[PDB]
DNA sequence: CCGG
């Protein structure tokens, strides 16, 4: 029984509930507000498993050893640690997320700031490494997209929580994000199993970022490595300085659908953006626009795509006939 | 043992190779050149594929080996000589042999073509026959050149005929195989499949390129057949005015054949617009009829997701019905 | 007084 992998994911189980009924309270009032201040209604907020962590020390604690729970096994779950007069919990006075399996068990939580006197300056928290816990495996969302992406063949990664949130009430049901890290090889990894239908890879890999440097970080890096899944992977941007939250509230829920509809494939992006940024107007930007971005299509491994790829310059910069 | 084994079968073939190979330059071997010229293969195309040329007589080759010090029991055993009655003699005469090698480069046996009137052998194309190196359902002719590019771009292309072979990859299309002596089948198909993985987790294109349309009709017919993995990633491209990829060369270049590949179809899209190319489209009572003769091929589609993309386009394929 |  003691600290099994069937325990913790039970006092994770017991600890959001907790803290969803939690979000019921007057203190929990600001966390509410955060949510309903971007169009997150209370069954939303059920949808997702949203909860507060309480003001004190060891509110949670107390409540998981009251129905069993020792200590040893929550720590290791990492849910309380150690204090100087005795046990306390991890999270206080924070929005949580609890951050599931594709199984639909708890392993963690992801904590957003709200009061201003808060000691935890940091934005936003996570559960520490634990059993259960991996940060660099472990996505937001992936539970309720499980189905869809696997049907779909499709996923749409999405930086935060709430960003998970909007896309999935506007429809897009195969959205996910990573927590508390940046997206990841074991991430793609997880993401690549599940749309394999046979022994075949399948689908497509949406990044949708927020501000565009963000978006040329990820088109610089394409090229990058072995280009496992380069191919099959395209960009997405919002209106500049917006993200999937916030273009839900200005524009509503069809601007998500074809946002995430009119993605572009990562090399053409990636190539058209520093394309982007030149003068086509004349012969000697046309030929210095050419200088920069062949290297660019030299460098892709696979000679199917790069070949694609060198048809369609000169019809960019334009020296011919798109 | 020493006398009969593999290896020792392989350097019976690659002895063999090596003097067909000889022999291509011979004044006999003048039609043969000819074959190869005629149709725009020069001495470099030659070269690279081992083209060679099965000399007249009764046992031009066999003696050759023998001197090497090959038993007669290995060279039938290896499909290259047989038992006649005066004594041993050659399988292969006047013809233009292409030897036929795993993906590896060694040859397990040859495929010769009909040059004259007065052939003794009627059939236009003769083969080893099945030997413990030679398999007619799983070897493949050009899979040695083919095999890394196959592997790094995720595309086969699979053609009828050798020359169909030698044409492609002058052409730089250099994932085309083709089957010899009997028709493509599983056993091709499943190794090309395993190929195209890249020792990994993906899926490539298959591209079938055919001469007429009685084979396009024959894969589109097979389209739907038991459980379809592999025909959703299937494609289909043939030459106009039932021309042949060597042919198609000849005449309009190597450009042709480059975008013959590039404009191919996937299969169920060539299945379907095939069925509505036999129908009236011009009246609004034909329009409805196509619309109800493919909504069972698209119904008998079972992903959902290609279905649905094929259910989509049926519209547009009809004339906007 | 070959083989196909």
């Amino acid at each position: 029984h003691m600290g099994s992998r069937s325990r913790l994911l039970a006092a994770n189980a017991a600890a959001a509930a907790f803290y969803a009924q939690a979000l019921q309270s007057d203190e929990a009032a600001p966390a509410r507000q955060y949510l309903t201040e971007r169009s997150f209604d209370a069954a939303a907020a059920r949808k997702f498993g949203c909860g507060f962590a309480p003001s004190g020390w060891d509110s949670l604690t107390k409540h998981l050893q009251r129905k069993g729970f020792e200590f040893e096994e929550l720590e290791a779950a990492g849910l309380s640690r150690q204090g100087r007069h005795g046990p306390m919990d991890r999270f206080h006075r924070r929005l949580l997320w609890p951050i599931r399996t594709s199984a639909g068990e708890v392993v963690g939580f992801g904590a957003r700031r709200l009061f201003d006197d808060d000691a935890m300056e940091a934005k936003y928290v996570n559960t520490p490494e634990t059993l259960l816990y991996k940060k660099s495996s472990v996505m937001f969302g992936i539970d309720l997209a499980k189905r869809d992406i696997a049907k779909g063949h499709q996923a749409v990664v999405v930086e935060g929580y709430t960003d998970v949130m909007a896309m999935h009430l506007a429809g897009v049901t195969t959205a996910v994000a990573s927590c508390g890290t940046a997206f990841g090889g074991e991430h793609l990894a997880m993401l690549r199993r599940l749309m394999m239908d046979d022994s075949f890879f399948r689908g497509e890999l949406i990044y949708v970022f927020d501000g565009d440097e963000a978006g040329r970080a990820a088109a610089l890096k394409a090229f990058d490595g072995e280009q496992k899944l380069a191919g099959q992977s395209f960009v997405a941007v919002a209106p500049d300085g917006m993200d999937p939250c916030d273009l839900r509230l200005k524009c509503g829920d069809a601007a998500l659908r074809d946002l995430v509809a009119r993605r572009t494939p990562l090399f053409e992006f990636a190539i058209r953006a520093a394309i982007a940024e030149m003068d086509l107007d004349s012969a000697e930007g046309r030929v210095a626009a050419l200088r920069r971005c062949v290297p660019m299509v030299g460098q892709i491994k696979d000679p199917t795509l790069r070949d694609e790829y060198a048809r369609q310059l000169a019809g960019w910069v334009g020296w011919a006939d798109v």
